[PDB]
């Protein structure tokens, strides 16, 4: 049931009240995979750090960082 | 450590360390640093407000399940 694409934004989101969609993104990544319930992980969109962009993808250093958490949670 | 400085603007996992001068980019980053209790005090981007309880309360949660071994 689980969907595509995850959007987490630490100014504009909240994991109190979000949901990880663009409008009600996450706060944080730690919020984010705590909801991956299966691999693939869905593509996660970050804040843009241009005032240009909005959104912007997960780097793959801090995409590596939330993944290595994920895959230690699923071990209980 | 009493204080750990995370910030998603201008932090950096890779080369910060959590000072104000170089902090952290996540939550998740600042977690996997601290080995011991209690907390450091953590101060997240507003210029620094104390992190929220709302995060400090997940942080605390998974930093937990971690020190299982
Ligand atoms: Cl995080
Ligand atoms: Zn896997
Ligand atoms: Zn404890």
């Amino acid at each position: 049931g689980h969907m595509a694409e995850l959007y987490v934004s630490d100014r504009e989101g909240s994991d109190a009240t979000g949901d990880g969609t663009k409008e009600k993104p996450f706060k944080t990544g730690l919020k984010a995979l705590m909801t991956v319930g299966k691999e693939p992980f869905p593509t996660i969109y970050v804040d843009s750090q241009k005032e240009n962009e909005r959104w912007n993808v997960i780097s793959k250093s801090q995409l590596k960082n939330i993944k290595k958490m994920w895959h230690r949670e699923q071990m209980k």
